[PDB]
């Protein structure tokens, strides 16, 4: 794939996220990658991220996103972004940080697999709340 | 700097790592950060490094690297590696995962800057009883590992 056409890629999808969109330029099969691998957490499909998005959303306000690094492969149609966020959330301030590792499909214009490190000491306090939220509300 | 010249010193990096020789293929003014910023860690001097490291190896024995993924930025002179590690220490077994952020000197043939968030549950054991092992034997470092 053209240097160029992944980069649209790439810049349409960190323009998607900053908007709180993210999956317009994902392909049907794309999967997500919660690392490490020692979390043990399965892949997401598309079916799963359109599901939980909406939940984060509807708890984040103010959302802001802030690109600290973006390293791009073209060679290997691969990227990877080091990010960092914040948001108000019901349970109070959220920061988060994230390295993110991309695919792009084979002509360039989609992402095909995403595998993402995140602030594992932030989530850790973050994660169950949410899941207590939805317990709670019966989701 | 030339593609290949990059090429050639991250192989050389990975080498290096691998074979726990190492600081080699380090810029003399090269910085490693802790990532997430947020865990407050200041940036190690090259100095800082070359007191911390030989500390790690001494408890790492039969220490193992898998290298998962690797991204090359050439225009930019920058790269990333995905790695797992394994090792064995008088802790227990050790296990860690690396998101290795890279950047290349002008020439191409030193890593200048390294950005590195890791398993942080993990560590968040493990570095601690490094720091209490460094302070319980004297060592005085001038520098920690969290």
């Amino acid at each position: 794939a053209p240097a160029e056409v992944q980069a649209a890629t790439l810049e349409k999808f960190i323009q998607g996220w900053a908007g709180w969109g993210f999956l317009a330029n994902a392909s049907e099969d794309c999967t997500q990658k919660t690392l490490p691998f020692s979390s043990g957490v399965p892949l997401r499909t598309r079916a799963d991220t359109e599901k939980l998005f909406p939940v984060l959303m509807s708890l984040m306000s103010n959302f802001t996103l802030d690109i600290h690094n973006v390293v791009h492969d073209a060679p290997q149609g691969k990227a990877v972004i080091y990010a960092l966020t914040k948001a108000d959330t019901p349970f109070g301030p959220y920061r988060n940080e994230h390295a993110i590792f991309l695919w792009f499909n084979e002509i360039g214009d989609r992402v095909q697999k995403i595998e993402e490190m995140f602030d594992a000491v932030v989530m850790q306090e973050f994660l169950p709340k949410l899941d207590k939220y939805v317990a709670d509300n019966k989701m």
